[PDB]
RNA sequence: UACGAGAG
């Protein structure tokens, strides 16, 4: 009955994602040896070469393409604490689409960092995808990160302490820069080919006394990688964050008054709160909250409640408004926001000034594509062109949007229910993306 | 699961 966890394996090409994942699957005992050899021989027949530990993640990537799904029972294995399933990994056509749309959602990210001579340098170079992948993971809101320092068996001396520390520190400063505190990240020197250190201390690694992570939830320490997968925590509702409540409708009930209606996305709504409506900037008091024809002392995330407010007319507040706590991170109007989008099937080309309608939470406002900033490869997330001339179907890009009318939006990392939007033109959804940063208006 | 950018 162990709770389930979704894993995405990110990292630079040839850094050892597939090998590490496949060897982990082998050691975890999720697949019997006979079936393992059968699938190894199948892979050898399909492609020329040796696919030992490589057929697992490569097969997963190949089965996440062109909407063909036969079986996913192979990539489900059991740790001591959880049942963990490999979902997706970079290196296929639909990776970015699955990441942005959420069809492939992951609770924790396993960054495999190649660590031998020349590898750790290349992975973080201009052409390296390590930085791209970590930035994408942070953008998507995957705040739990595992760093596998892989193929370490290749230094001189064979397992260098200072090479490990070099990678660790130069990674740690950079992700302190982007937003992961290095203390919560477990670092483990491994070689996916050797199966080094995966489930028990490696005899080749006497100096690696163990890994230690310092988290707000408490410190944890270990040696092997299985324990790293055992450090993960379950998914949960945001019932401690500030209040956020998109307005779906506002009604005028005879003998009661104005009664906005919507679903609580984060935080708590209770009677007596002083609430602020954005972007209209209207502050009032909640007279009462009703759900299931009963008076509710508090409204939890997910509760679609209707609450009565005083001194506010129905013409004052409307659909698309975001309601929040007036004295705890209150909602505010968005002057502009920067988002990363992937262009779906579009009748033509997208240029600067393109102004489609944006559907964010319950809002429906036309936003102008002010600037076409960057063009991103949809296959690996690698930056291809800066300031592209135009965008077509299949192009991933980062653009700046200016709402044509007052709009209230949030970033995907902080308030996921209000950070993802859909771009629709005519009857077609031409693009879907997530918001990175928002410039709150005065 | 159909439907949906997602919640559902």
């Amino acid at each position: 009955e162990k709770t389930h966890i979704n894993i995405v394996v990110i990292g630079h090409v040839d850094s050892g994602k597939s090998t590490t994942t496949g060897h982990l699957i082998y050691k975890c005992g999720g697949i019997d040896k006979r079936t393992i050899e059968k699938f190894e021989k199948e892979a050898a027949e399909m492609g020329k070469g040796s696919f030992k530990y490589a057929w697992v993640l490569d097969k997963l990537k190949a089965e996440r393409e062109r909407g063909i799904t036969i079986d996913i029972s192979l990539w489900k294995f059991e740790t001591t604490k959880y049942y963990i399933t490999i979902i997706d990994a970079p290196g296929h056509r639909d990776f970015i689409k699955n990441m942005i749309t959420g069809t492939s959602q992951a609770d924790c990210a396993v960054l495999i960092v190649a660590a031998g001579v020349g590898e750790f340098e290349a992975g973080i170079s201009k052409n390296g995808q390590t930085r791209e992948h970590a930035l994408l993971a942070y953008t998507l809101g995957v705040k739990q990160l595992i760093v596998g320092v892989n193929k370490m068996d290749s230094t001189e001396p064979a397992y260098s302490e200072k090479r490990y520390d070099e990678i660790v520190k130069e990674v740690s400063a950079y992700i302190k820069k982007i937003g992961y505190n290095p203390a919560t990240v477990p670092f483990v020197p491994i070689s996916g080919w050797h199966g080094d250190n995966m489930l028990e201390p490696s005899p080749n690694m006497p100096w690696f006394k163990g890994w230690k992570v310092e988290r707000k939830e408490g410190n944890a320490s270990g040696v092997s990688l299985l324990e790293a997968l055992d450090t993960i925590l379950p998914p949960t509702r945001p019932t401690d964050k500030p209040l956020r409540l998109p307005l779906q409708d506002v009604y005028k009930i005879g003998g009661i008054g104005t009664v906005p209606v919507g679903r609580v996305e984060t935080g708590i709504l209770r009677p007596g709160m002083v609430v602020t409506f954005a972007p209209v900037n209207i502050t009032t008091e909640v007279k009462s909250v009703e759900m299931h024809h009963e008076a509710l002392s508090e409204a939890l995330p997910g509760d679609n409640v209707g609450f009565n407010v005083k001194n506010v007319s129905v013409k004052d507040i409307r659909r698309g408004n975001v309601c929040g706590d007036s004295k705890s991170d209150p909602p505010q109007e968005a002057a502009q926001f920067t988002s990363q989008v992937i262009i779906l099937n579009h009748p033509g080309q997208i240029s600067a000034g393109y102004s489609p309608v944006i559907d964010c939470h319950t809002a429906h406002i036309a936003c102008k594509f002010a600037e076409l900033k960057e063009k991103i490869d949809r296959r690996s997330g690698k930056k291809l062109e800066d300031n592209p001339k135009s965008l077509k179907s299949g192009d991933a890009a980062i653009v700046e949007m200016v709402p044509g009318k007052p709009m209230c939006v949030e970033s995907f990392s902080q308030y996921p229910p209000l950070g993802r939007f859909a771009v629709r033109d005519m009857r077609q959804t031409v693009a879907v993306g997530v918001i990175k940063n928002v410039e709150k208006k005065s």
